[PDB]
């Protein structure tokens, strides 16, 4: 099951979210899913939002939706959703990496 594709993570507690600043290495994939969300409004919020003294403001209509459009993007797909596949996406032609 592990070795099968990218085990999708469904988080076990709530569904909260973090904004961190990733490196390429850090991040497994580029998936092919184009959700046309803000993310200039979502910075605004996170970095406005993580005072510790508002850390408790009610979540923002575009962070609550690119949340749980990203569990249920989890949810959504049995075994990981393609990424941007470098031949068969982003149009590239090295023989090894077919093979």
């Amino acid at each position: 099951d592990d070795l099968v594709g990218f085990k999708l993570f469904l988080p076990e507690g709530p569904c909260d979210h973090t904004v961190v600043k990733l490196q390429p290495g850090d991040m497994a994939a580029i998936t092919t899913k184009v959700l046309r969300v803000n993310g200039e409004k979502i910075l605004e919020d996170f970095s406005k939002r993580q005072q510790p003294k508002f850390k408790k403001d009610p979540p923002l209509a575009a962070v609550t939706t690119a949340v749980q459009e990203l569990l249920r993007l989890a949810q959504a797909h049995p075994a990981g959703p393609p990424t941007l596949d470098p031949v068969n996406d982003l149009q590239l032609k090295d023989m090894s990496v077919v093979e």
